[PDB]
This record gives C-alpha cells, sequence and structure tokens, in this order.
RNA sequence: UUACUGCACAGGUGACGA
DNA sequence: TCGTCACCTGTGCAGTAAC
C-alpha cells in the first residue's frame, strides 16, 4: 500500500507578511541582502524583490505590504527554509549550502574500520572517511492542485586526504601523476590544480597545471578520490590494505543500506522536530511527519507497473521476464529472417596471446558446456546461426609498446583485409596497458576508426577479460554475444508494448564531452537514438551519424519531421489518427525549442491526423528516495544470514511527487549486487509543462521499459536507451572525429542496420 | 574497451526569469 | 551582466552477473 521517503512535513504558516519592491535589474539584490542582513530576509523573484522580517529593528525598507500565503506562492518560504535549517543546526558548520549540507561532529569511518579490522599506521589518522548529511526543501503536491513544503534528508560520505604531502613522500608512495586540490577554497576559485611531476623544497612541480606550474606544499593536498586513497593506503597498509576496504564497506553500509538509511533519516528527523524552526522572531515551522506516497484517501501517490516482458517473436507466444532466460530457450527475435548465417569475423590481437585468443573464442563461438550453464551453446547455436568464421589477424605487438601500437593494429588490419575478401564483423583483442592510451596514439580508438570506416563493426575486448576465469566469463560471453549479435544487424529481443494509438516515436538525445585531460576544456558533441512501436513490441529505429552540439535543437527537429513523413508513408496513416511523439533526455528543452519542435511536425504531419507529444528528463541524482519497509530482501547469496536489498522498492514503483512528477523505481532486490549495496535510488522523471501529451504515468513505465531493451547486457541499463544509445554514439563519434583517416560514409550504407555503438 | 552496480572526487553546467 | 533552483558529465576502483 504505501512506500515511505526520506524527507518529512514541515508544518508552515498559512501566511506570512513581506514586503515588495519593483527591481527590474537583478544585480543590485547581493549589495541590498547585504545592508539588510540580519535583519530581513530577502529574495528575489519575477522582476519583485521581497522581503521578509527576520528581527525587529532597522534598517527600514520602503515597499508595498503584502500577505504570501503559502499554499499559493510556497516559493517564498522553501527558499526562507534554506536559510532556517543552517540556523536551527548552529553546531554544524555548514560546508555547502542550498541545499545544507554538513558533517557528522563524531564519526569517521576510517579510523572505525581500522579497528574493526585490526589495523594501523602512523599516517592512517590523516585518511578520513566522514557521514555527510544534505536538508533539501522540497516543493511537492501531496494530491493535485495542493502544495505542501517537505524537507528531504541525504545521505553521502566525504572522502578527504588532509596529510602532508611531505609526510607522504616519507614513505614511500610515489605522488607522481597524482592530483592534487588547494587546501583553503578561496570564494569562487577553482579546487583543481594539477598533476604531481615532482617535490623539491616547499614547492611542487605541476604537469596538467590548471592555472600556475607551482603551487606550495602546503596549500595542496591530494584530492580525496578512490584513487588516491588506494595508492595511498595500499602503499602503507600492503596485504592488509584489502582488509581495510572492506572494514570502510560495512562502515558505510551502516549509513547506506534500507533500515540504516530510514533509521538515520528517522534520527535525523527527531532532532529537527525537537524545537520549532525559527523562520522569523514571530514565525515559527514545525518539521513534522515522514511523508509518505499512498493512495488513502484522496491522494493517488503509488503504483506498481506490470513486470517487462523480453518478447522473441512477432506473435508475442515467446516472452519471458528475463533477458537471458529468455534469449536461451527462444533464441533470438529476428532468427527467422536474419540474414548472415555465416558470419565471418576479423580477430586482431597481440601475437604474443595467440593461445589466450583461441581459448577465448572457442568458449565465444561453440560454448563452455554444461559445467558453465551460463554460457552452454555457444554464440552459433544460441542465435541460430549455421557458423562463425573467423579470420586471423596476430599483430606483432607488446604492452610495453605506448607509442607505436595502434600504427601496428592497423597496419596489420589493411594487410590481412587486402587479401582476404569480405569480413562483416571484427573482435579486437587489447592490452590493458593500451586500453586508456591517449586517442593520438590509442589502438581501440584507431582499430575502432578503420574498420568502421571500412563498414565493418567491432566488438572489443581486454586481455583481462579474455583472462577472466571460467565463472565470471560465462557472463562476458553473454554480453558479448548479444552486442555482437547486434553488430551484425541482428535484433536479439524487444519489450512488450500494446498498441493503443496508430504510431509512436521516441526519441533521445544524449551528451558527450570530450577532452585529452583534465586540463584542457571538455568538448560537447551529442548522439540521436529513435524507438518505435510496433506490433506489440518496440523497435529500435535509426541512429545518428552526425554529433556537432552547436544546433542541436535543429537537429532534434529535422530528425523527428525527416521520420514522421516517413511513418506516414510507410504506414498510411487515416484521417483522425493519433500520432504521439516522446523526446527523452537526461536535462530540460527549452520553452522555445518545445514550441518549435511542436510546430514542425504539426505542420509536417498536417491537420489529417492527432498528434501528441511529450517532452521528458529522466534525472539521476536528486534528493528523493523510496523505502518499501514491507521488503525484507534476499539473501546476498544462496544462503546465508546477510541480506540484499532490504526495504528496496520492487521494479516498476511508481510514485507521484507532483503533477509534471514521478519517481520511478528500477533496482529491485534481485538486481541489487551484494547485502552492502545502498538502498537504491529511484530515477525522476519530469515531464516539460509545455507538452501536449500529459500521462507521466504512461511516461515513466516507457523509459522503464526502455530501460530494458539495452543490447549491451543482459542486465537492464541504469537509464532508457534513447538516452544511454545517445551518449555511446556522441562519445564515439566525437572521438572519432579527431583521428585521422576517420570516415562516417559507411555509417548509413554498410552501417545503416549495425548497432556499432554498443 | 563484456557489462551491471556502487561510490568517490573533480569539473562545472542546464533550465526559468527580469 | 544578473537571481534562483537544480543537477549534469568525466574518471577511477571494486564487487558481481535478475532464476
Ligand atoms: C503498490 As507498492 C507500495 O508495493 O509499489
Ligand atoms: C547527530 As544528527 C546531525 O544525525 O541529528
Ligand atoms: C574458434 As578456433 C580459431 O579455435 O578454430
Ligand atoms: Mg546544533
Ligand atoms: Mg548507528
Ligand atoms: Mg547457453
Ligand atoms: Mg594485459
Ligand atoms: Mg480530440
Ligand atoms: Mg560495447
Amino acid at each position: 500500500r504505501q512506500l515511505v521517503s526520506n524527507g518529512f512535513e514541515v508544518n508552515l504558516p498559512d501566511q506570512v507578511e513581506v514586503i515588495v519592491r519593483d527591481l527590474p535589474d537583478p544585480s543590485k539584490v547581493k549589495e541590498e541582502r547585504t545592508r539588510l542582513m540580519g535583519y530581513w530576509f530577502v529574495h528575489w523573484f519575477d522582476g519583485k524583490l521581497f522581503h521578509l522580517r527576520i528581527k525587529a529593528g532597522g534598517p527600514n525598507v520602503d515597499g508595498e505590504h503584502r500577505a504570501i500565503r503559502t499554499a499559493e506562492h510556497p516559493w517564498l518560504l522553501r527558499a526562507r527554509l534554506d536559510d532556517a535549517l543552517e540556523e536551527a543546526l548552529p553546531k554544524y558548520a555548514a560546508v555547502k549550502k542550498r541545499p545544507f549540507t554538513f558533517l557528522a561532529q563524531k564519526d569517521e569511518l576510517i579510523d572505525a574500520a581500522a579497528t574493526a579490522a585490526g589495523l594501523s599506521h602512523r599516517l592512517l589518522n590523516s585518511f578520513k572517511v566522514i557521514p555527510r548529511f544534505a536538508l533539501s526543501p522540497k516543493i511537492y503536491e501531496p494530491v493535485d492542485g495542493t502544495t505542501r513544503v517537505g524537507v528531504f534528508v541525504t545521505i553521502g560520505m566525504r572522502y578527504d586526504i588532509e596529510a602532508s604531502l611531505r609526510d607522504l613522500l616519507e614513505a614511500g608512495i610515489d605522488l607522481r601523476g597524482m592530483y592534487v586540490v588547494r587546501r583553503k577554497r578561496q570564494p569562487g576559485e577553482r579546487g583543481l590544480l594539477g598533476r604531481v611531476r615532482a617535490i623539491s623544497d616547499d614547492m611542487v612541480q605541476l604537469f596538467e597545471e590548471t592555472d600556475l606550474a607551482s603551487v606550495n606544499v602546503n596549500d595542496a593536498k591530494l584530492e580525496g578520490s578512490k584513487e588516491n586513497f588506494t595508492r595511498c593506503l595500499s602503499a602503507l597498509l600492503g596485504h592488509n590494505y584489502k582488509k581495510l576496504l572492506n572494514a570502510l564497506d560495512d562502515q558505510e553500509a551502516g549509513y547506506r543500506t534500507g533500515p540504516r538509511f530510514d533509521d538515520a533519516v528517522r534520527r535525523m528527523g527527531e532532532f529537527l522536530a525537537k524545537k520549532p524552526i525559527r523562520l522569523a522572531d514571530n514565525i515559527n515551522a514545525q518539521v513534522g511527519d515522514r511523508i509518505v506516497f499512498s493512495n488513502e484517501g484522496q491522494a493517488r501517490n503509488v503504483r506498481l507497473a506490470p513486470k517487462v516482458e523480453y518478447v522473441f517473436d512477432r506473435t508475442g507466444a515467446k516472452s519471458a521476464e528475463y533477458a537471458w532466460r529468455g534469449l536461451s530457450q527462444f533464441g533470438p527475435f529476428d532468427r527467422p529472417s536474419f540474414a548472415n548465417r555465416s558470419p565471418r569475423i576479423l580477430v586482431v590481437y597481440p601475437s604474443s596471446t595467440q593461445g589466450k585468443v583461441e581459448n577465448f573464442l572457442s568458449a565465444f563461438r561453440d560454448g563452455m558446456g554444461s559445467n558453465y550453464s551460463g554460457f552452454s551453446k555457444g554464440f552459433v547455436d544460441l542465435m541460430g546461426l549455421t557458423k562463425v568464421e573467423f579470420v586471423m589477424c596476430p599483430v606483432e605487438v607488446s604492452s610495453a609498446d605506448r607509442n607505436g601500437a595502434h600504427t601496428k593494429y592497423n597496419s596489420a588490419i589493411e594487410d590481412k583485409l587486402a587479401g582476404a575478401g569480405e569480413v562483416h564483423a571484427g573482435i579486437v583483442v587489447l592490452f590493458e596497458d593500451h586500453a586508456r592510451l591517449p586517442d593520438d596514439r590509442n589502438p581501440y580508438i584507431h582499430t575502432k576508426s578503420l574498420l568502421l570506416t571500412l563498414g565493418v563493426p567491432t566488438q572489443q575486448v581486454r586481455m583481462p577479460t579474455v583472462l577472466l576465469e571460467p565463472k565470471s566469463l560465462q557472463y562476458t560471453l553473454q554480453n558479448f554475444s548479444i552486442a555482437t549479435y547486434a553488430k551484425l544487424n541482428g535484433t536479439p529481443w524487444t519489450v512488450n508494448h500494446d498498441k493503443a494509438i496508430n504510431d509512436e516515436l521516441v526519441v533521445g538525445m544524449g551528451l558527450a564531452e570530450l577532452s585529452g585531460s583534465r586540463t584542457e576544456k571538455r568538448q560537447r558533441f551529442v548522439g540521436i537514438t529513435t524507438v518505435f512501436a510496433g506490433d506489440g513490441s518496440y523497435l529500435l529505429g535509426n541512429v545518428s551519424k552526425e554529433c556537432e552540439y552547436e544546433g542541436y535543437s535543429d537537429a532534434i527537429r529535422e530528425s523527428m519531421t525527416g521520420i514522421l513523413r516517413e511513418l506516414k508513408k510507410r504506414n498510411n496513416w487515416r484521417p483522425g489518427d493519433t500520432v504521439r511523439v516522446v523526446f527523452h533526455a537526461h536535462r530540460p528543452l527549452k520553452r522555445v525549442d518545445v514550441a518549435s519542435i511542436v510546430f514542425e511536425c504539426t505542420r509536417e504531419i498536417g491537420s489529417d491526423q492527432n498528434i501528441q507529444m511529450a517532452f521528458v528528463t529522466v534525472s539521476h541524482d536528486h534528493p528523493f528516495v523510496l523505502i518499501d519497509r514491507s521488503e525484507r530482501g534476499l539473501e546476498a547469496y544462496k544462503g546465508s544470514t546477510a541480506r540484499k536489498g532490504v526495504f528496496a522498492p520492487p521494479r516498476g514503483a511508481i510514485s507521484r511527487v507532483g503533477r509534471l512528477t514521478r519517481l520511478l523505481a528500477v533496482n529491485s532486490p534481485q538486481l541489487i549486487k551484494r547485502a552492502n549495496t545502498p538502498l537504491p535510488t529511484p530515477l525522476l522523471v519530469s515531464l516539460h509543462p509545455d507538452s501536449t501529451f500529459k500521462d507521466v504515468d504512461y511516461l515513466a513505465e516507457q523509459a522503464l521499459k526502455f530501460t530494458s531493451l539495452s543490447w549491451r547486457s543482459t542486465l537492464p541499463a541504469a537509464t532508457p536507451v534513447t538516452i544511454f544509445y545517445s551518449e555511446r554514439i556522441a562519445e564515439l563519434l566525437g572521438r572519432l572525429k579527431s583521428i585521422p583517416n576517420w570516415s562516417s560514409a559507411n555509417l548509413n550504407i554498410k552501417l545503416k542496420w549495425s548497432r556499432w555503438f554498443l
């Protein structure tokens, strides 16, 4: 019946008395806040300046007096609540404001972890993990047309290495290459400094410097990254460092796991509710009960979408709750029509790895047998092919080569293909040490580039994967096979969808931001992905081949109008038919872009048909969490004491925050990885207010389904493929744009139906 | 770069207004 | 240029693979 949130009701006054000045230029605001400081809360909104009196006594303020009622204008007190929460928690210094964010005053988890594991080191006290709480006052709608303000509690961990760089050098951590940040953050200045090249007297030598090429040892510390933590502590702790991380994991789980998080939120509410919260001298707020999403009595705030069905035939008869279980039984969705039943696959690999690659290829093509039931059949039988023919392309290249690996791979590929006839796909095996080389000499990207140019999609793979123990390898090979099949134009599966209307197009856009280093400014690229409603299931459409960020809204507009035109020709819509277009992204579109997109599509389809249009943003990092106290979780593994996903809402749970907003649970206890995995965070789904199609519950469930459409993996994706695929495309095409001899010429020819971006 | 998941840090950025 | 509310994107490390 009920999903509990991480938020509490805030009992506010019905009305607050305010003073208003017209203030068209908002630049005067900062100085005016400063003048009236301590005595007035000041807030700029809609060309006017609102003043709420906090404390009797001057300065005085000229303006028009007005009663601001909370039910009608909750943004005023919501804003004041941001400041009042800080003032209500005086013993807690704000590490950030709006939302007020602060550290636990005592708890420090590295010390606690060292004690539980029985470790120690004279430098351990300089490594800190401190619980970090935030309090976000948020407007929500307990029912349509009525707003309220709630305070939402979130918890993270601050990682910080306060150790002097001098003390870390001795001994004997190699600080070279490590990123380093300012120790005191001057207001509005960058934290990042650069990487450590060397340290001498009192100065650090920086490369990839953000400003000055050197900084005093006293003004810099290591950035609190997991990388720096692991580098430092493994050097200091050696064999025992693993004991510390697992202990640290247990510690953090004591804050993050379902019942532990619910308890921590409970405890925070009790603390906040102990006294009134002072909105002004005269005016008090009161933190009340935990906010719930339920269906009682006038509220309709929670529902459970049905299980997504993975579908493997056009009749809908062959379906399954799980991708792999389904693919195992039925084979792929397009098995009866799949053209290339004898694919020829080029295999490019370092000559020294021959034996390992053959073992991998055999496992891949012919399976691992019934001792490894996750991948028994192998690619050929799995997909219902007749066979796979490998043309072996060894490369004389060693891992120690870091400057000429890519040229050796590409020369070998060119020489092999020149005499080998036609290949339909490639597998490229990479040394770990080459995987993350800069792009000008990175063999992943150069071989990707060359083969794509030639119209040959690739599935690449790093040697540590090639060398996985069999129990892990079987799962690797599931994901490898699915993506490879789709790279061969295959359609592994679809997801259930019933009719509803005459045609439905979903287009997504995704962003990548590329640079050669953290110091070089990131360049933006976009990708576009389309999905069509099919007979009884969704079908993946075509994909963008151009990636320029500038003019991206024209790109969306042209994609949609082009597609609508073709859909109409193809399907021959009858007068009165209804067509729906949905847009997905991780950010909202501009109102002006929505107007322009809606105008153009409406004009393109014309007046014979009805058109519905929705613009949706999918958010991951918001302050909302769902707790299902009825959920006991599952054993961490068969069949232990520990449980995983305790209190995790079922997948497909959808809660109403407001008219335009839903929370969508995606990670159920089954999908939750381990006992220490935190209570999952739902996706926030938000409808653009200018949308003409308004059913955000439908749109939330549609997003859920599209999460199951990913052919990169048997497990669902973190975000719908309309966005996810677009990000992968934008990143690849963005990187390829800088690789010499790259051409997109085959993306819409040989690769038009290839899912080359997986 | 089989992936999924989590987290951390860093960079900032988007949308709405006047 | 501004205020205001909000959260996105990149990178690296670790545990696990919906029955
Ligand atoms: C209907 As329910 C609160 O179990 O998602
Ligand atoms: C000690 As407390 C900030 O969780 O109330
Ligand atoms: C699949 As083979 C190259 O070991 O015959
Ligand atoms: Mg206090
Ligand atoms: Mg406790
Ligand atoms: Mg099998
Ligand atoms: Mg290697
Ligand atoms: Mg009508
Ligand atoms: Mg891939």
